[PDB]
């Protein structure tokens, strides 16, 4: 199974990248269900020091291409405490995204999944025993909401509400 996600325009084979890493916000789990919500970032991925992981695309949500962690999922914050501080999520493998032409990019389901294992459990040694939710960005425009990236000249906006759509660790 493939996680389709929608994209406008329709974006060109070549913008095939892999995902290397993304930017979290906790907003965070403020007054209590023994739960973390985290969803992705729509903010510049530059406006958040202690994460010089990007290389060369220019994008929202996560990182296309760039840098990965010598083999172990590493995420940093400048201060976790702090939800209006950004966490940095930086990968040891990278899930790529097969852009095909039609309208979407496919991600594999199963790599995606257990990306998303490493993650939670991750963001579970640091903040504990709690369910880690990870949910859609709660807005601002209709950029904000998406993973947006540069390819070829052009922005591509892409429905990024499918990998930001699970519990993990109740
Ligand atoms: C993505 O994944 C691996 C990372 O090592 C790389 O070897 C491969 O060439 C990359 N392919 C694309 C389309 O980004
Ligand atoms: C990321 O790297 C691959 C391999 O070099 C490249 O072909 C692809 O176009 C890059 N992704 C983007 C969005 O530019």
């Amino acid at each position: 199974d493939t996680i389709t996600l929608p994209c406008r325009p329709a974006p060109p084979p070549h913008c095939s990248s892999n995902i290397t890493g993304l930017i979290l916000t906790r907003d965070g789990g403020v007054s209590n269900d023994e739960t973390e919500i985290f969803r992705p970032s729509g903010g510049d991925m530059r406006d958040i020091a202690r994460c010089q992981i990007a290389g060369t695309v220019v994008s929202t949500q996560l990182f296309l291409n760039g840098s990965l962690a010598e083999e172990e999922v590493v995420i940093r914050s400048v201060d976790f405490r702090d939800n209006a501080k950004s966490i940095c999520v930086q990968l040891d493998t990278s899930v790529e995204i097969d852009c095909t032409g039609a309208g979407h990019c496919d991600i594999s389901r199963a790599k995606w999944d257990n990306t998303l294992k490493q993650i939670a459990s991750k963001l579970r040694e640091q903040f504990g025993d709690r369910t880690i939710i990870f949910k859609q960005s709660s807005g601002g425009d209709p950029e904000f909401v998406t993973h947006s990236f540069n390819c070829g000249g052009e922005f591509f906006y892409c429905d990024s509400t499918q990998l930001f759509d699970s519990t993990w660790f109740d």
